[PDB]
């Protein structure tokens, strides 16, 4: 019995953290690349988490399977296709899915991720391949899907390139740039490559989101906002530890991309305290609900809606409010955005 059985908008979910175990197993066998398990079940149970870990334990889960997807054209297009399939079944009508094109390439990329052999798949290739899969997904499942390209905190040397890729594939299907990875890499918001890329983004009207305040202090949110010029903050739970900053962002109508279930398993929320999102609901904050990494968190959007309903008092009305807010905060050009709001309102009747 699903918590919100109506159209939803998702703004924060990683393609490489939302792949079917079956597809991972398939490509592991086909390529003859090692996996940590040999059946869907056990794969799902070693890759997945049912208990909170630390951030290093969380990120480590990717090492398990990334090697079988990365460098593989067929897999890249396929996981993007299958991404749309999964979400359409979740009752999502618009979603922005994000990934690092560099992390799936095996050519013209340095350092070489996952220790791959030089192949022929460039980070440009990657974007194209995800575009094709998502576009095919749309044609097949009938929901709207856009992509966001992630800068990686530890790798500021890839950032200007991520910006070129958002420019080259603008709206087809790239709508924005993100900054993801290890948030506690001290002073990393200020690495010249990220700073320069975000400045390049502001100048070219390339939309901007920034992972901040998931585990970082509110300072890291402040940097995202005042230095990187972000339009949305990924996570941002810790923003409320700074009354002034928080209240500033409320008034500017900052968007917080909230991942309830995720925040629990990454240990980014201490379960013994009120979730930050409860404060967001009570303050009429602008935020969305997101699965983040459904493969690793063994979840779908419902997990998150179920969570906030059973545990945080969320009502049909608030679910409605927040998806309308997510629509308005989406990175869709003005006309498509009006169409989305138009469809939500008709379907919330």
């Amino acid at each position: 019995t699903p918590a919100f059985n109506k159209p939803k908008v998702e703004l924060h979910v990683h393609l490489d953290g939302a792949i079917k175990p079956e597809t991972i197993l398939y490509f592991g066998k086909k390529r003859g690349i090692a996996l940590p398990a040999d059946t869907v079940e056990e794969l799902r149970n070693i890759i997945g988490m049912d208990k909170p870990l630390s951030l290093p334990g969380f990120l480590a889960k990717f090492d398990y399977y990334m090697p079988v997807i990365a460098g593989c054209r067929e897999a890249i297009k396929r996981i993007a296709y299958e991404f749309v399939e999964m979400k359409a079944k979740e009752g999502v009508v618009y979603v922005e899915v994000r990934y690092s094109p560099h992390l799936l390439a095996n050519s013209k990329v340095d350092p070489m991720p996952w220790n791959q052999t030089e192949g022929d798949v460039t980070p440009d290739d990657v974007v194209d391949l995800v575009n094709q899969g998502l576009q095919e997904g749309e044609q097949a499942f009938g929901i709207k899907v856009r992509s966001i390209l992630c800068c990686m905190r530890h790798q500021p040397s890839w950032s200007l390139e991520v910006l070129e890729l958002c420019k080259k594939y603008n709206q087809k299907t790239v709508v924005a740039m993100d900054l993801a990875g290890d948030e506690t890499i001290e002073g990393s918001s200020l690495f010249p490559g990220h700073v320069e890329a975000y400045e390049g983004a502001v100048k070219n009207g390339i939309h901007r989101t920034v992972h901040a305040g998931e585990v970082g202090s509110p300072e890291v949110v402040r940097e995202a906002v005042d230095i990187l010029k972000t339009e949305r903050v990924g996570h941002g739970y810790h923003t409320i530890e700074d009354e002034a900053l928080y209240n500033r962002l409320l008034k500017e109508n900052m968007h917080f991309e909230v991942c309830p279930w995720s925040s629990y398993l990454t240990g980014a929320w201490d379960p013994k305290t009120t979730h930050a999102v409860v404060r967001f609901k009570n303050d009429k904050a602008n935020y969305s609900l997101n699965t983040d990494d459904p493969l690793i968190f063994k979840s779908t959007l419902d997990t998150d809606y179920q969570m906030t309903k059973k545990d945080m008092g969320f009502t049909e009305e608030e679910f409605k409010r927040l998806n309308i807010n997510a629509a308005k905060s989406s990175f869709l050009p003005e006309e498509e955005k009006k169409e989305l709001l138009e469809r939500l309102y008709r379907e919330y009747q």
